[PDB]
């Protein structure tokens, strides 16, 4: 892994062929079309990997064989979110036997505490985990932030190397920043894509963005246009990736509306399953034909 | 197993001597003090139970253990609620083999857009599961609610036989049991124990009280005299009910003071272990002293 | 003004002729209905008066005639809360002159991040206040409700009289109810008509139930068989406010469907305007011939 | 005015010297500090106007004073939002009367259900003020945003100019950018002074932030290095902007430390009055120490 790590990280899709079965083909061109397409790590079992809602089997195979597949040609970062602390853990050890380099922790959804009582949380797992961690804040989920000091003071333990952050707020994500400024060496990373290029503008070190699974040379583009402030490319490109956000994403009428979509799509392309896992549903023809007029007219 | 499922069912606590080992010989004392206590049924895994927060190895080792301890003398219902269907139906088979009488269920947090979608995850579960089924109101994570008709709906099934509900919110709770006031077997379960009395004047089958694990006798007489409409007797054990409420469930400072107050005075009471699994941090001096003191207060 | 306040205490419906014209004739009409169906008092300008959507000069007029329409036959409640204190006092202070007998007030939704300011905040007010006070916890809105041992607190100022709940959480009730049991002067009200029965039941005072509008012997007479503990009577009289609840409450796809379907009963039984002030709108037909058929059904 | 309404739109604090007595001397000192500072309108009652807490009277004042001391020098925007309708078109007739420019307006908490009634409020509302029209999205109390294509559908009518959103979370102005990007003249703004030099980098036309009221310079500075992608320029800038953020309103211990801060500091550097209206009050001796520590700091 890079210090810091930076570029587009892309939070694979989990494809499958059925509630408890992995799509194994489909996984495989899903990384090969990331690795050719230029990002600059991989990331799984992340919120767009449907985590959560897999069985215990299936997420372990999915970090066997991307571990398997990517064959140490990028870096591979593996979420261990889960409600269980002690399963998180054995997530982390199953990481590092593959040969994983990095893991992403969120606390719980149920752990909605104050600040002191994340930062004993976080000094009672470092211990027990075998490779570097980024934390990940996504807050509808504990009504909890990190606090930017609260960060500060994490990112004190040499084990600790980044933050990923889901809220789309973009006056926290400056305050982290602005806490962590002279720690220029620790990765902050930004979830959603629609605020990729503004984020890395002012300073961010990368996007780990949903879309970059179809269109990973769109948002490689963009980063480094971002990076550069080439602002005629960051403009032109930023246009596509809100479109896409406006097009491929809004379709469903029955919940988790990106997943889907961003399924359908692969699917549509070639490249995988869109198989979506129980108690959610796959897109049936309806929603899928405009799902493909969108791919249509985005060109 | 009765129909209607009826009386005082405490939600058990997961007693544990470390994040990942299930105190044994305290769940054993656990349970013959519920026993011996006259409650109508044990339930695992509930909320008080700290199931999300546990491996799938140790709820699993509850499940176990609790229906091998019981040895058929009441009622054991087994929440399976869980993030992952496949394992919510595996916890499910699992309780099956092991002699339960009945599993528990609410959707995933993440889960119910709107009431079509509850209907249809219920539609696809019941096939799968091989007991009765006790649907699980639980609103604090997924704000929306199951609709009394839902419920009226859902209940059609003859594979479910009741209704737990643990939102505070008993303008609700009344909205469905007049829904169901034609479906006198179906069970109306309230979880708060605060609540237990005036629900069970109204009609409500039983409370799913986590005070029970310390002091089963006081929920049971109360839900007798609140099943009796004994007044005198309902006010006299209300406020015993309040003041442990007040006392032993409100020291944590975070919403999670409940269940370390409750594990806390539970290892006071010599029942079992207190400890609570991470990612929750264990009560220091300053807090425990408390629940020692509120405890000395009701005479223990 | 009896010490402890109890029974049912309606919360008055603001009727309206248009956005910003008071309907006195159909407030005199329905104040002599609830005085003679048997009420204990009179509640203004709470959410079922539409409080927040009506103009200043409204609010006034509706505390003006409600209190020269009672003439003192029944103790008159007036809800001052308001985003400016300033406001809120002036409302206090137009209640007094014109004979009211207490006000009723919550904490404004922006304020309260803390137990120590909402003491803070009453300690503040109170001496500002010409009558006395009811505490209430604001509905939606806030993202903290007055806890237990606060309301012990400020209960402690003798011009603090009672508390209203309008959250449907009776763990919560019942939390407060406890903390206060030894004050035998400070009434305990709970809003929702739905749980009036039970929370009496287990020593709540009284009820500020918006049904009671419509048909204000029926929650009188649950109200009393709760008290008695007439169990068959409180099971018989429940079921009724419950098919209310149930049908005349839920007609609304637009939100605020409990006030708009009152409203649309009012005038149907012939008591008073069914006009909603905007950005509110009443049923049209449609939904208000459902109200009426629901109405025929009771 | 001028449109589209771009810079620098400092939402004025309402300077007081009592719970409901307007500190005129103030306002007029802090209204020329603003002029000679550069900046290109005048917001009154805005959030940190402390509208909704002030008396109807207290409102009223700050409205005629401010029309009055701007003599036509510099577009005003007048915030007219309250629980009831018909205070709010009174505001704006007033608004009109003393010569504003424009109303800003948020239906209110309790009123949104849904998109289709949000539409519905404003066709009601707009025959009845006599000044164009600013959108905007409330904060915190709502629950339901303005949906993108809402924001296009109510933009149709001559008489809304513009959009001011307040949440902080970017991914979703720039979904309202993106639909509202082939009517270039309808006005954008960012309130949160935190992320307006990049949403100005990518189109934004302006900032409607609080610590213009303090150093309008250096907001009317940034707004022009993030608008010409001066970026080293952006870099220095933000970062005095970010060291205002985090040292001049977190000193309270309270949601309230921003408009404390902010006042405190005017109160020092000889601009207004610091008096905070109940049921606030301002900073006393030491959080005034703390923060004029604070503003020494800065320089
Ligand atoms: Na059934």
């Amino acid at each position: 892994m890079n210090i810091p790590l930076s570029g587009i990280i892309p939070p694979l899709v989990t494809p499958l062929l059925d509630d408890d079965v992995l799509d194994v083909e489909g996984l495989q061109r899903l990384i090969e079309h990331l690795i050719a397409g230029g990002v600059h790590a991989l990331f799984v079992l992340g919120t767009t990997g449907e985590s959560q809602s897999l069985s215990y089997k299936l997420r372990m195979e999915m970090i066997k064989n991307t571990c398997r597949i990517a064959k140490g040609r990028l870096p591979v970062l593996v979420c261990i979110s889960d409600t269980s602390i002690v399963e998180s853990v054995n997530l982390a050890c199953l990481a590092a036997d593959h040969g994983a380099d990095a893991v992403v922790s969120a606390p719980p959804y149920y752990f909605a505490t104050g600040q002191p009582e994340l930062i004993e949380f976080y000094e009672h797992l470092l211990p027990q985990l075998p490779l570097p961690l980024f934390l990940y804040n996504m807050p509808t989920h504990t009504k909890v932030n990190f606090a930017p000091a609260t960060i500060q003071r994490i990112a004190e333990n040499p084990g600790v190397i980044g933050f990923k952050d889901s809220s789309a707020n973009t006056v926290y994500f400056q305050s982290v920043m602005y806490a962590m400024k002279d720690n220029p060496d620790f990765s902050m990373l930004v979830g959603p894509e629609e605020i990729m290029a503004e984020s890395v503008l002012l300073g961010a070190h990368g996007g780990v963005n949903g879309g970059a699974n179809m269109f990973p040379e769109l948002y490689v583009s963009l980063y480094n246009a971002a990076k550069n402030a080439d602002m005629e490319e960051v403009r032109r490109l930023q246009e596509k990736v809100m479109q896409i956000s406006a097009t491929i994403y809004t379709v469903g009428q029955h919940g988790s509306s990106y997943l889907k979509g961003l399924k359908c799509a692969l699917s549509l392309l070639g490249i995988c399953s869109d198989y979506v896992a129980a108690p959610f549903h796959k897109f049936e023809q309806r929603e899928r034909g405009k799902i493909w007029k969108a791919l249509q007219n985005l060109g």
